[PDB]
């Protein structure tokens, strides 16, 4: 029905909001510390200076093991 | 549909596993610092000296922002 045609763009948009901010492809799992902004995968928040969101340095990455990675 | 129903139940599990495993009720939002597991809201990570998952001593609480919040 129509109402499934919703429920499967809602699913969608919600793992495309699990991606990588910068290559679209592989799921986030790497937080920018201190300011804390998780919108990486480890290959491109490894090379980043500066948080891509709020400009802060980046003194470290931590990685993040989520209940949500597939 | 039954289709419907199926995404219905995807859907709920999805938004269930984006909540804390401690109380159920509020967004993960913290990461226990260093083993990485960020499986709680911020009030349960406070109270917590060890990750609920893998038993490491939490050395500190990371406030981390997704973009699913
Ligand atoms: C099997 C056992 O004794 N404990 C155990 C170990 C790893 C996970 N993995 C995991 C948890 C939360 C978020 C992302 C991954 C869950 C439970
Ligand atoms: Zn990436
Ligand atoms: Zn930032
Ligand atoms: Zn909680
Ligand atoms: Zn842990």
């Amino acid at each position: 029905s129509q109402q499934t045609r919703v429920l499967q763009e809602k699913l969608r948009k919600l793992k495309e909001a699990m991606l990588c901010m910068v290559c679209c492809e592989e799921e986030i799992n790497s937080t920018f510390c201190p300011c804390g902004h998780t919108v990486c995968c480890e290959s491109c928040a490894a090379q980043l200076q500066s948080c891509p969101v709020c400009r802060s340095r980046v003194e470290h990455v931590q990685h993040v093991y989520l209940p949500t990675h597939t």
